[PDB]
């Protein structure tokens, strides 16, 4: 039993809300939020700018000191860093940006990181200003993460599109 409140449950391990990711956090304070990253880890806007923001700042602050010190993340991959006041852990996930011409292929490498962590609250990899259809985004988070994820889905309109149309 978690703390989780108000999913939908698509399969055994993969439940979904309509929410902001910003705010189910600072509620339910998971172990591990997971950041929609890219790699340089500047958290500018989306997902990782609000994080960032609810941080007061504190997560572009840890991650430069992250970057000086170990350099660029590669697309497909991630690193575990603090949660500050929104979790234990942050889990920073670089899916393709497909703006930036990344492959979509890579968005099943970004996935396979949740493997690693037994409960995550996430927001769909590479959805919003990543520019990839967060229909296929869902589809491959299910068919490739296996420990128990909480998606949060901003976009009313698109939460009811992504459950309507899951097969
Ligand atoms: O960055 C994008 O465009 C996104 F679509 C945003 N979206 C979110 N998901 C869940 N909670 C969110 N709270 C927010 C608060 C904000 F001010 C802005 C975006 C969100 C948000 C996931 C993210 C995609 C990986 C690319």
């Amino acid at each position: 039993v978690n703390s989780f409140s108000g999913y939908l449950k698509l399969t055994d391990n993969v439940y979904i809300k309509n929410a902001d990711i910003v705010e189910e956090a600072k509620k339910v304070k998971p172990t591990v939020v997971v950041n929609a990253a890219n790699v340089y880890l500047k958290h500018g806007g989306g997902v990782a700018g609000a994080l960032n923001k609810a941080t007061n700042n504190a997560m572009q602050v840890e991650s430069d000191d992250y970057i000086a010190t170990n350099g660029p993340l590669k697309v497909g991959g991630s690193c575990v860093l603090s949660g500050h006041n929104l979790a234990k852990h942050c889990l920073h996930v670089v899916g393709p940006n497909v703006n930036k011409g990344e492959d979509i292929q890579l968005l099943k490498s970004a996935y396979e990181n949740f493997n690693q962590h037994e409960v995550l609250l996430a927001p769909l990899l590479s959805a919003g200003i990543f520019g990839a259809d967060p229909i296929h985004s869902l589809r491959v988070c299910v068919d490739t993460v296996r420990t128990n994820v909480y998606l949060a889905v901003f976009d009313k309109n698109l939460y009811d599109k992504l459950v309507s149309s899951f097969l």
